[PDB]
């Protein structure tokens, strides 16, 4: 691989999580001539080793702030591991459930367009993500949000993506959508009291999630506009970001 690096030079604390293929810890990164850096470790059939790194593989071909940067592999050693720069606020729903009503409405939005940002770089890099959530986005201590993880998830998921099982950029919008009413929400579960069945009954009626309690009209409309049926008539996510932009430079917009 490419980000190889000698299990010598890696330095593991406390365990944080527990993961798919094994632990995930904490821990540091000393690349000799490089300044020491923090680091989350995941840990580890063949089929299972290239599944658990397959998203390195992946995960290296990206560099963009709002994307989760690789910062090592080791794959010459036992155990195999996934070495990504520490995000110190952990995932963005939790996070936000934490501080429930304590951001700002620029805060919030500052987030949203971080988020908007990775997705505009992964669908011009013509990756379609297929699993866009607040649980799959990790915040930094200056609440920089990156987009991470690279069997529906049946409330994320695009009508059309869900009908046919196949995903677009158009239905990762979709999902962005979700992951707005997540942020204004501070971290509540989309159709927080319905079974999946009933989502797809409801998304079938045209029923759309409200909005969320004290949320700006302009933002909720945003929402809709990324949960229209037709997915050629959602916003791209150029078109995404200047929305969010706009709301920015008109803050009297986000009252
Ligand atoms: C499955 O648990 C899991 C999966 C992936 C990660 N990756 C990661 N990468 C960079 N930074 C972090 N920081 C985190 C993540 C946290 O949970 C998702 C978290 O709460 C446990 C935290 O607290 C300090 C930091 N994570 C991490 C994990 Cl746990």
């Amino acid at each position: 691989f490419a980000k190889e690096i000698d299990v010598s030079y890696v330095k593991i604390e406390e365990v944080i999580g527990a993961g798919e293929f094994g632990e995930v810890c904490r821990g540091r990164l000393k690349a000799p001539g490089k300044k020491e850096s923090c680091v989350a470790i995941k840990t580890l059939t063949e089929r299972q080793r290239r599944e658990f790194l397959s998203e390195a593989s992946i995960m290296g071909q990206f560099e963009h702030p709002n994307i989760i940067r690789l910062e090592g592999v080791v794959t010459n050693s036992m155990p195999v591991m996934i070495l990504t720069e520490f995000m110190e606020n952990g995932a963005l729903d939790s996070f936000l459930r934490l501080n429930d009503g304590q951001f700002t409405v620029i805060q919030l939005v500052g987030m949203l367009r971080g988020i908007a940002s990775g997705m505009r770089y992964l669908a011009e890099m013509s990756y379609v993500h297929r699993d866009l959530a607040a649980r799959n986005i990790l915040v930094n201590s200056n609440l920089v949000c990156k987009v991470s993880d690279f069997k529906i998830p049946i409330r994320w998921t695009a009508p059309e993506a869900i009908a046919f099982r196949k995903f677009t950029s158009a239905s990762d919008a979709w999902s962005y959508g979700i992951v707005m009413w997540e942020v204004m929400s501070f971290g509540e579960r989309p159709y927080w009291d319905m079974s999946n069945q009933d989502v797809i009954n409801a998304i079938e009626q045209d029923y759309r999630l409200p909005p969320p309690p004290d949320c700006p009209t302009s933002l909720h409309q945003l929402m809709l506009d990324c949960w229209q049926k037709d997915r050629n008539a959602r916003p791209r996510f150029p078109q995404v970001v200047s929305a969010l932009d706009k709301m920015i430079r008109n803050p009297a917009s986000l009252k």
